[PDB]
């Protein structure tokens, strides 16, 4: 989704992620600046939620309705879920006093492999921004909060200054990359969610490395007790629940160590007074020896694009122009490619804006017509 | 949860499932009637929902923004999920006309093994009821809608007539047993849910045997397309979702072919004029040669229970009585065990109601005191 930005010597841009900006000044080469990616490498873990429990064999203890308290070894340990209630005992048991007794049911909870959900948070002091200037509608500039000014030496075009204010997006406090462990299936991984949401999840969690699990009763549920017994059940794989919650929330991307934001912008102050044209020593190309490689067609982003073959004298400068019907002697071609030059290796593609109506585009002598639709 | 039902010759009962009813008439032996189970063997399947999808390798086709329609072999087949939209093509592709193109992404959907959820429905004409009379606070009587009257020959006690009106519970139209396939874990199976709910589930389903799956887009979701590609994702195992929905809904029980209801009642017209006592030819036991096997203790269900050892002449009839303090010569023992007789094999357990206050219970000469708490 490019945006054009037609001269003075300084420009201010808001480069949003996934956004192209073709800046073009009178008498200067046009160039494409676009915030490529905002990332942080190996951020800090906050929590690891468990999407699927894994329960040991249940241990149940129980005693009579007046004296005996029920005790177990899974009691007073770490990493177990326990519960205790009525038991409705009597003489059918070996519990001679009729009445309501004491139970306890305990299960050692653990988390099954590859069923973690890890949450990573962002430190602004450690985030990197990529800007990537390129000519005629490539070099990369890395920015941090701590370094936000860089001079790019665009080969044989000149020098471009970039002072890119790091405008943090969602407050990097609020932001969490949610990464699932790579289940063998083909399902998404690493959404970008809000911290206040991520911490408010009804799933067993812990801290990175902590050998035991917190709030494991959220995936374990017990049954009614029968005088010596009480059933314990697992609530099964929660991956479906989480994917339901994460419906439509966009998937953030990860290149190994690099964790990406899918939000945020950067405000760059592009200084373009040190850059030069492609070259004006060139003699004009033979006005006749052209042909169309590709007809003038819509750029899609409101300009007109085309490519031409030149079967004559190599490096030279192209005589591009356009006319509006009725005034054949005024030029209406507003070239986005400012000085199209056909070169040794090849190339020589032309882009221009045209006023609405019928126009005739002349590349030397090669003519072709275009209808630039009215504003819409 | 027994209920006592203290004479005439006919009784009407509402026996609810999980409910004991101790019917006792003057001069007749007391007996326990209880609806044991309501079931139907191998009922009809309605639907099989899929809790976890299983997607083939995606096939993606795409063509240019003016002419080419996108087609595939997974199109015009059965058991696939497909979708098609914009594609934003141009010259970076091999798609020379700039503009928005045509896509299609198709995946063969199947259901993973042991991830079915089957729904069984009840035909009233095929449901069986069990009633199970037994003496002194065992024989089984089977009832259907089509046969609802049976004479039980309680050995040496007599004959009991049972006319049990089959009062269908939840309209067996509305009722569905939900059975999960036996996942290796220890998790519940076979809830009893309502049909209007069971059919309103956002899961892929089919009919018993149907080789392909309906509405498989409910577990499959696609991504944004990039000019030749468009990602397809699985929503993972839904077992967690269903167990969340089924939180607290009681688990119905299954004995192989037998599927159980956990609701419903039966209205039985117990006829008890053909049953006789344990035996009154017996000479009274030696009023002295007794001892307590188990002290008079609360029945829990508002009566008093006890057991006695007799070290003397075998089969005989026990002289049980009770007195309220202040009137030592009136009998207040309201025996639920009407004619306690100590027998050869053993036994001879006594149950009685007592008026509130201090009472003294006399088994022959063996005395023991009891405090029957006031009404509460």
């Amino acid at each position: 989704r490019c945006t054009h930005l037609e001269g003075t010597t300084r420009v201010t841009l808001v480069l949003e992620l996934g956004g192209c900006v073709t800046i073009t000044a009178e008498g200067k080469p046009s160039m494409d600046v676009w915030l490529d990616a905002i990332y942080q490498e190996s951020p800090a873990k906050t929590r690891e939620y468990c999407l699927h429990a894994k329960l040991s064999e249940t241990k149940v203890a129980a005693r009579c309705p007046t004296m005996g308290p029920a005790v177990l070894t899974e009691e007073r340990q770490i990493g177990t879920v326990c519960k205790r209630d009525q038991s409705d005992r009597g003489w059918g048991n070996h519990c001679g006093l009729f009445g309501k007794g004491s139970i306890v049911a305990c299960v050692k909870a653990a988390c099954e492999a590859k069923k973690k959900a890890t949450g990573y948070v962002y430190d602004a002091n450690k985030i990197v921004y990529t800007v990537k200037v390129e000519p005629h509608t490539r070099k990369t500039a890395t920015f941090t909060v701590s370094s936000e000014k860089t001079i790019l030496t665009l080969g044989e075009y000149g020098d471009v200054s970039l002072l890119c204010r790091v405008a943090s997006g969602v407050d990097l406090a609020q932001t969490i990359i949610l990464e699932l462990d790579k289940t063998a299936e083909h399902l998404p991984t690493a959404w970008q969610v809000h911290r206040d949401w991520f911490n408010d999840l009804a799933l067993p969690w812990k801290h990175d490395g902590n050998p035991h699990w917190n709030n494991a009763e959220r995936l374990v549920e017990f049954g009614a007790p029968h005088a010596v017994k009480m059933d314990v059940y697992n609530l099964g794989d929660q991956t479906g629940v989480l994917l339901r919650a994460l419906a439509g929330v966009p998937v953030a991307h990860i290149e190994g160590n690099k964790y990406h934001l899918k939000s945020g912008h950067v405000t760059c102050e592009v200084g373009l007074e040190k850059l030069k044209m492609k070259g004006l020593t060139y003699t004009m190309c033979d006005k006749s020896k052209f042909a169309w490689k590709r007809t003038p067609t819509d750029s899609g982003h409101d300009t007109v694009v085309m490519e031409v073959t030149f079967s004559g004298s190599k490096p030279c400068r192209i005589p591009v122009r356009a006319v509006a019907h009725g005034s054949p002697d005024v030029n209406v071609a507003m070239l986005i490619t400012p000085n199209p030059t056909i070169e040794n290796d090849g190339g020589g593609f032309i882009e221009m804006q045209l006023p609405p109506g019928d126009n005739i585009i002349y590349v030397g002598e090669l003519s072709h017509q275009w209808f630039q639709t009215g504003s819409s």
